[PDB]
């Protein structure tokens, strides 16, 4: 079955993508290659045509993006040669800097060897490649509540961190052959950070707070016709909300709204008040602020649906079944003041796709 | 199978609401009488028990509903015994009056007889039984848009709207055995409207806006153990967003934003002011305040989703399964600060319910 489920999943996936680069006429010969190879070897491997493709539509068919109108542009770095922990590590800063751009973000992708029998080559511990680490102690909490086990487990393997709200985790991954996964500090050159300023209320500048430009998703696994990429962070530019509307302001994560509500200058203490409402709105606008004062690249939720719009508008056109999750499309912030609330969406499963897989610590 | 549906149905749900009631002793009984009368009669009659019940049972298992916690204190009005459409409109023109209870709102259920063969005996055109006008011709938007099919079938009928953005549409109902239903223009006493003005911005009032206390829902379908009443208009108070977020803010109804961004001072030029939000979330304060104000019932949307948590805890207290469409029940205003966003909820549809049925007029 496993060497059959591989085979009906790269048949369907080089007819659609050759179909979709004009290369229909090379359909038949590949896959009389890839045959073969997969009864010799067990497996096959990717042109870089086929790899850099694939990762495009596995964004494309990405039920809940909203950044979808832009899947064509991936920047696709094939990295199937890595096999030393430096070379990861490298491989890593690399992609920092170069999807970073100083600050002008480059929608990157860098795809590690593959898994070959559900065995991982390369083994990804971070959720994000730059994330806060966060701290539970007698009660006492520090930093970014959803990064506390990954921070133990770091700790348990000789990192300390500084416990402030922000500290930086170390990039943190284990080598096929190794028991224990190794960690590096990443170099702070490396790391661009905004500080959330208000247009208007200097005052805001008194809750210190900041995020860090580029989010770089390094926990999902990429699988391209029946090939799992376990290992492939990929990155795009933030929505504002994501950071002003949910990072920031959920009890479960930095709980800031009634701090913004002080600053602002108004009263937490009655719902109807709409309280949390307004200082929503307001951590939202700083966050959009201070992200195009630094020249670093950010959507509002507003811009981001009428360009996911046109991405509907694009699949119509194109001839292809749209899929997407409402439930994720719409923005937490007025989701009624788009378009999106007010359809539909088919949310059936197209690969190639991005998956969700078991973390490797608890 | 219709005879063999009604009895299905009937014996559910006379258990379950037997069980509910302690009556559990009486359900045989009770079936045996409601087996020969369908026999007989070809259906059922409930007694006002069953009835009233039925009717909270079907408040309760309303997954789109937000406000289910009050289920059980449902004021149940039984007019089953109405035969004239000078009855009818006085049932409604009570409905009205009790319900509004000059602002203190009592959730309340107007019962009319049931369809005999999938045959109304009252067959009601509103949408709800207090609701404005709209009108839309040479380009020229007046009133409510939604209404404007409706509106344009009253007029039809000889009734004539003033055209201000605020008519009061007449009732309009058609009585079994009349080729044209009748309408009845709402009497001004009966109807509570509130003012829209804001706590502190004092141009808010420049707007002119405002809307009507009590939503009456006269189109909807309450089935009860396969007995079909599809005329049983109901009320409760109001959420504050369904009037601030969508009534006036939607493009397709009011459309209010821009002007609601120039009175509150702020520019309506960059998505990224987040000035629909900002201008969304007064709007939505001012509604609040503005019902509060004037002593009409109403509740913000964070108390709202408070109450229902305490609904899915008595749920699971009472060793209920609990249903919810979770698209429907999180507010269009910060829908992430509320409990419902961060959980799933089971959308079975569970029956006594209340279901759409198709209009009588297009
Ligand atoms: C270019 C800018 C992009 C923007 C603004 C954007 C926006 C978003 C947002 C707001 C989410 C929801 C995340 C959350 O609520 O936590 C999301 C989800 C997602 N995006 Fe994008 N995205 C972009 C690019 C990309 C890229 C480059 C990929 C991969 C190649 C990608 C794949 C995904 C996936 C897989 C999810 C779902 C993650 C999950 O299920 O947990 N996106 N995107
Ligand atoms: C007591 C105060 C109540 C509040 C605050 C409340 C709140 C709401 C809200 C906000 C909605 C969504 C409506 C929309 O977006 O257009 C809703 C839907 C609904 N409510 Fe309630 N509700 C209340 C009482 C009732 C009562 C008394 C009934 C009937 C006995 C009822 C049955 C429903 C039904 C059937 C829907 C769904 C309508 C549809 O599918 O279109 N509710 N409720
Ligand atoms: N357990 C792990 N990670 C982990 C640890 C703690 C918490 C979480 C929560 O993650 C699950 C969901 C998944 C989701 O993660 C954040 C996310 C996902 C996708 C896009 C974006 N935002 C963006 N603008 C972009 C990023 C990249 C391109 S665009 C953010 C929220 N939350 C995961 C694993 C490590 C290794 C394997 S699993
Ligand atoms: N076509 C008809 N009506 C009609 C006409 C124009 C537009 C619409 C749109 O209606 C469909 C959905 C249905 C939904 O209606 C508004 C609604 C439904 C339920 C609760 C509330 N809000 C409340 N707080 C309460 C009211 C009562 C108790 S709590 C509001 C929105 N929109 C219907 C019919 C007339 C007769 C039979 S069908
Ligand atoms: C339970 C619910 O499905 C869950 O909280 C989802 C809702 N929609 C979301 N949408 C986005 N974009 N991000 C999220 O984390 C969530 N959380
Ligand atoms: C298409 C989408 O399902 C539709 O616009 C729904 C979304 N959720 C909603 N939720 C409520 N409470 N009221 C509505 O009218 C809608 N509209
Ligand atoms: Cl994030
Ligand atoms: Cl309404």
């Amino acid at each position: 079955e496993e060497k059959e489920i591989l085979w009906n999943e790269a048949k369907a996936f080089i007819a659609a993508c050759y179909q979709e680069l004009g290369k229909a006429a090379e359909v038949k010969d590949r896959l009389a290659d890839i045959k073969s190879e997969i009864d010799l070897t067990g497996s096959y491997v990717h042109t870089k045509e086929e790899l850099e493709h694939g990762a495009k539509m596995a964004w494309r068919n990405s039920n809940r993006c909203i950044g979808r109108l832009f899947w064509n542009s991936l920047n696709v770095i094939d990295r199937r040669d890595v096999r030393t922990k430096e070379e990861v590590r490298d491989a890593l800063f690399h992609h920092i800097e170069t999807a970073t751009n100083n600050g002008k973000i480059r929608p990157t992708i860098t795809i590690f060897p593959p898994e070959e029998k559900g065995e991982k080559q390369v083994e990804i511990w971070n959720h994000q490649l730059i994330r806060y680490a966060g701290y539970e102690s007698d009660g006492e909490r520090i930093g970014d509540p959803a990064s506390c086990s990954l921070t133990a487990a770091c700790e348990e393997l000789g990192w300390r961190g500084e416990r402030t709200d922000f500290d930086l985790l170390p990039l943190i991954f284990r080598m096929k052959g190794d028991e224990q996964p190794v960690w590096y500090e990443l170099p702070r050159s490396l790391v661009i950070e905004v500080p959330i300023t208000h247009p208007d209320i200097e005052a805001f500048s008194d809750l210190e707070l900041k995020w860090y430009g580029v989010p770089i998703i390094s926990d999902m696994k990429l699988e391209v016709g029946g090939i799992h990429y376990n290992a492939a962070p990929f990155n795009g530019w933030y929505m504002g909300t994501e950071i002003g509307a949910r990072n920031l302001a959920d009890e479960k994560r930095y709980d800031k709204l009634k701090k913004v509500a002080s600053v602002i200058g108004i009263a937490a203490d009655y719902n109807t008040d709409l309280w949390k409402d307004q200082a929503l709105v307001e951590l939202n606008k700083a966050v959009l602020h201070s992200y195009k004062k630094q020249g670093v690249s950010i959507v509002d939720h507003h811009t981001a649906a009428s360009q996911f719009k046109r991405f509907e508008e694009q699949a119509e056109e194109a001839g292809r079944k749209l899929t997407g999750d409402w439930t994720w499309l719409i923005p937490p912030i007025s989701p009624a003041a788009t378009h999106i609330f007010h359809r539909s969406y088919d949310n059936s499963i197209v690969k190639p796709n991005y998956f969700y897989q078991d973390k490797p610590y608890e």
